[PDB]
Formats: structure tokens, sequence, C-alpha cells
């Protein structure tokens, strides 16, 4: 059933037809922007991985 | 004139009669609590001298 397996894919994922696989290992994932924060009595230390 | 020289003294200063001076040098002043702060794009670093 193509229909039920299609709904499992994420909303942001827009797939194309061809995929040129040339190896026996693939790292599928996503890139996200994490805005980390460390608060303490002394003060706050902010970080950001884009 | 005792009156005009009396008004120059601070409000918090409550003087007593006797002062036992035993040297040719005196460091008059006051003790205060300073709450310092350093803010930056990275974060805030707070200090306090009581």
């Amino acid at each position: 059933m193509s229909s039920l397996l299609n709904s499992l894919l994420p909303e942001y994922f827009k797939p194309k037809t061809n995929l040129n696989i040339n190896s026996s290992r693939v790292q599928y994932g996503f890139n996200a922007r994490i805005d980390m924060q460390y608060e303490d009595d002394s003060g706050t230390r902010k970080g950001s991985r884009p």
C-alpha cells in the first residue's frame, strides 16, 4: 500500500524521483538550529549551533 | 559656626563624643554593597562585593 507508507514521511520532506545510490551505507537525517542556554546564580551563558 | 558645619555631615553618620586618635593618619570613608553586572551577546556575568 503506497498510500499508508507515504503518510509516514515528514511534512518538510519534499522527495524527487531519482536517487543515485553508489554505496552500502546511507546516513539519512535533518539539519536543525539548536539555541542552547545555561542559567546559574553567577549568570547566563548562551550558545547556538546553526 | 557649629550649625552650618553640622549640616555638611551625611544622614547615615551618627557621631559619638570621644575619638581616641593615636596616629598622624586617618582613613575616613564608608562600606557599601556594589551589585556589578556585565551583559554581552554570549551572556550575562553577575558579581557582588558585600
